[PDB]
């Protein structure tokens, strides 16, 4: 943390975070969300790190090289450690890439390491090579080099991301499924785990064996698991939060607006809101039906009429403003809704369905206020604008992510959050053998779009690329996109070190502070 000159600290140095669910897993080669990854960067640090302003910044590797952008060459720290006071050398960088690739560790992000276009993945990933193959090396205990099969110029922007941060081989191969446990977990981030109870809360207090200890703040964070974006905000009111997690409720914001106005941070977020398609079931294989849904939804009305917390209505996966997005919007878009609800009765019709045997299904979301509510109005708009009947069903976080893998439902209500500031950190995840495809959506087109991303010359031809993968995608109708987020959460006024700035929300406890009040 980078305490300001004249602000004069609290005797306490505590903080209360929402965190949305309860998280699946504190095992960074287990996790993929948000909660997840809000917790795994306070206990576990890979080779970069971003600053208060979302840049790569260094992490244990304290500066780093590339030949041709192909060959990536990180020097670490010679004082980076584990919670154990053993040091972090370049071969837990070795050892954790190999089991984040490893078949056998399932990771829901195995295939990151494709999008860093590691050498070997492939066919390690399908289970060709063996995980040793991966083009890492420990060249000495302090230096880590990673061979890629392209030229990635993004490569180093990958790296803060949970699930190329090192794991502790002793406890993972002594302690196995349990090695997560607080009695058995060692881990490199600033702070470590002391509690973890099941649906109440994680305690994490501050790791003396940081590298950064010194700059370290605040001494112990709760992360709670409310999915209840109404109690989150209560409890925040009642004193007993001090960050709320990044959703807002429908019902209380205009009134937290108005009644404590410097509490609620809205900010730029490269997030996208939409309805996610099992593209390989029937009847959600037919272009048609998908088509017809994603032009019957009225985004307006969500967005304006139902929501108004500043949203933008979206027509595309990845958000525009990312860096380097130059996206061209769809013809669909720029019509009027009821010519975009005629549209969509057609394509049903065409795919066979009545009013009197209309198309139904059901409509999946996670546990939650403020998706309920978001899902009832879309199951009405529906319902209205195409004549279809919509069976609401809600899962608890954990449970939803692994139906959607599964592809154990119809339609679902889904968010991606970018991993990485640039396009592929979204267009990725559509590949036909991307691990993080919930969409089950397999275009060899869309895949050729984006491989071609990485053998061409200039950017100005990948900006292009990455257009016409957008535009196959929307061409397929492989999902409903709904809106582009706002970052919305209520900070109270002591918390300082928060800024906003960051469109991806990668906050480090680390980085906070409380002031005295
Ligand atoms: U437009
Ligand atoms: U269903």
């Amino acid at each position: 943390a980078d305490v300001p000159a004249g602000v004069q600290l609290a005797d306490k140095q505590t903080l209360v975070r929402n965190n949305g669910s309860e998280v699946q897993s504190l095992d960074p080669h287990k996790i993929e969300g948000v909660p997840e990854s809000n917790v795994s960067r306070d206990l576990f640090e890979g080779l970069l790190i971003s600053d208060v302003e979302g840049h790569p910044s260094p992490g244990v590797a304290e500066k780093w090289e590339n030949k041709d952008f192909k060959v990536w060459t990180f020097h670490l720290r010679e004082n980076a450690k584990w919670s154990d006071g053993t040091p972090v050398t370049a071969h837990d960088f070795v050892y954790s890439w190999q089991r984040l690739a490893d078949p056998n560790t399932a990771s829901p992000y195995a295939s990151y390491l494709q999008y860093g276009h590691i050498a070997n993945i492939d066919d390690i990933i399908a289970g060709k090579k063996p995980a040793t193959d991966l083009g890492v090396k420990a060249l000495d205990d302090h230096t880590f080099e990673v061979t890629l099969s392209e030229p990635v110029p993004y490569f180093y922007k990958l790296l803060v991301h949970p699930s190329v941060s090192p794991v502790p081989k002793s406890a993972v191969e002594k302690f196995g499924d349990k090695w997560t446990q607080p009695a058995n977990i060692v881990t490199n981030g600033a702070y470590k785990l002391k509690n973890w109870v099941v649906n109440e809360r994680i305690v994490l207090e501050r790791n003396p064996q940081y590298w950064d200890n010194a700059k370290t703040v605040i001494n112990q964070v709760t992360y709670l698991p409310i999915s209840s974006e109404v109690t989150d905000v209560n409890r925040y009111r009642s004193g007993e939060i001090d960050m709320t997690y990044n959703n807002m409720p429908i019902e209380l914001f205009q009134k937290l607006k108005k009644e404590i106005p410097n509490e609620v941070r809205v900010d730029p977020y490269l997030c996208t809101y939409y309805y996610e398609i099992n593209n390989q079931k029937a009847p959600f294989n037919d272009v048609r039906v998908r088509t017809a849904l994603k032009l019957a939804l009225d985004r307006d009305i969500i967005v304006n009429k139902v929501k108004n917390q500043g949203d933008l209505p979206a027509y595309s996966y990845t958000p525009p403003y990312t860096d380097g997005a130059k996206l061209v919007e769809p013809e669909w878009f720029k019509w009027s809704q009821q010519k975009r609800n005629e549209e969509a009765k057609k394509l049903l019709a065409e795919a066979g369905f009545t009013a009197d045997k209309p198309l139904t299904f059901d409509l999946l979301y996670n546990t939650s206020d403020l998706h309920k509510k978001l899902a009832i109005a879309v199951a009405s708009i529906w319902k209205k604008n195409l004549g279809v009947n919509v069976n609401l069903e809600n899962q608890e976080w954990k449970t939803f992510l692994d139906t959607r893998h599964q592809g154990t439902f119809d339609v679902a209500r889904a968010g991606w959050c970018a991993d990485y500031n640039e396009p592929t950190s979204f267009l990725n995840t559509m590949l036909s053998d991307s691990s993080n495809n919930t969409a089950h959506y397999k275009s060899p087109a869309f895949d050729k779009l984006i491989a071609d991303t990485l053998k061409v010359a200039d950017d100005t031809q990948r900006s292009e690329l990455y257009a016409k993968a957008e535009q196959q995608l929307d061409k397929d109708s492989a999902i409903v996109p709904v809106y582009y987020y706002v970052n919305a959460r209520l900070v109270k006024p002591w918390v300082g070190g928060y800024t906003g700035k960051d469109p991806l929300d990668n906050i480090y406890v680390k980085n906070l502070y409380i002031i005295k009040h």
